[PDB]
């Protein structure tokens, strides 16, 4: 049988992007997507049908809504994301605490497949940060981190406790051309492909040599489906770490260059996403993922940067190469 799909949090990058996919591969009619609030008017899912409005901090709400349309599973996506949260952890504790909380009991009571995402936030300098393990010390150093290290913790006792299929993967920094870049740990990526295509200096506030695991959205989409089409018996453990490419903001400078045949004026002013990014992996050991379910992507670094510099025109109005 085909899934009948519930999405949580879907105004974020990933929840958005991952709606429409859903649609497109199960059809409208058995995806229902909500956010707490509706979407902006020249967002994706405006005016689309089977988008609705639901707090997910109701407990009440978020059941009559699971109990009405019988999900078999659930993409549970709210999120308060580092730099965020450091700054409203109260939020940040309601949202990656309280709503994942209430999302693994109705899990349990009404029997349904559900994949909460951790990141690699979850991790801190104690972690080894080459090719880091899916099993390592956690020590996050964000509020994002330390909620997620007791999502994976809570999910996975679910999953013992009471057979709830619980899944998961770490995400690592997501690149997408839709991203409205601001002060997010990852946004200097974004930032230098505008400035590029702008032809700015692009003051950078993360280290030249900082790496990070990274993957191009497209790939994090079809890793976030078939993981939860995977049967269950294949899953050796209930969270994986998932990663595309590593890089630094120097690699990602000379990409750009390679692929716009330009020099791109950069320096680097130290931001606070410096000190995030420092305390987590430069890379990621995903071995368990690709034998387990076969995760794979398909873009490198100079493939995406093409990509990237072909739609931000597109998608933001900026001038093309």
């Amino acid at each position: 049988h085909m899934p009948r799909v519930l999405v949580t949090g879907a105004l974020g990058q990933i929840g958005t992007d991952l709606s429409l996919a859903l649609r497109d591969k199960f059809g409208a009619d058995s995806v229902l997507v909500s956010d707490v609030v509706e979407p902006g008017a020249k967002h994706p899912l405006a005016g689309l049908k089977g988008v609705e409005k639901l707090d997910c901090l109701d407990s009440n709400g978020f059941e009559k809504l699971v109990k009405e349309f019988k999900p078999t599973w659930m993409y549970h996506l709210p999120a308060i994301m580092s730099v965020r949260g450091e700054a409203e952890p109260d939020l940040a504790m309601d949202i990656n605490v309280n709503t994942t909380r209430y999302a693994l009991e109705l899990a349990r009571k009404y029997n349904i497949r559900i994949f909460i995402p951790s990141t690699i936030a979850a991790f801190g300098d104690k972690c080894g940060k080459t090719m880091t393990k899916d099993d390592t010390i956690m020590n996050p150093s964000t509020v994002y981190g330390v909620t997620k290290v007791y999502t994976e913790l809570l999910g996975t006792w679910y999953r013992q406790k009471y057979g709830v299929d619980f899944r998961s993967v770490r995400l690592p920094g997501i690149i997408s051309a839709a991203t409205l870049p601001g002060g997010g740990a990852t946004d200097y990526a974004i930032h230098m492909y505008h400035s590029a295509l702008l032809q700015k200096k692009c003051v950078c506030p993360v280290l030249p040599y900082e790496s990070l695991p990274m993957m191009y959205m497209p790939d994090t989409l079809n890793s976030l489906v078939k993981i939860m089409e995977a049967p269950l018996e294949k899953l050796t453990r209930t969270v994986y770490n998932i990663t595309g490419f590593s890089f630094s903001p120097s690699e990602l400078r000379f990409s750009i260059e390679r692929c716009t045949d330009r020099t791109i004026e950069v320096e680097y002013v130290e931001g606070p996403a410096q000190k995030i990014a420092n305390s987590w992996p430069d890379s990621l050991d995903d071995s368990n993922a690709r034998n387990d379910w076969g995760h794979q992507v398909k873009y490198d670094i100079d493939m995406m940067s093409e990509d990237m510099l072909r739609q931000i025109p597109i998608l933001h109005g900026l001038p093309s190469l």
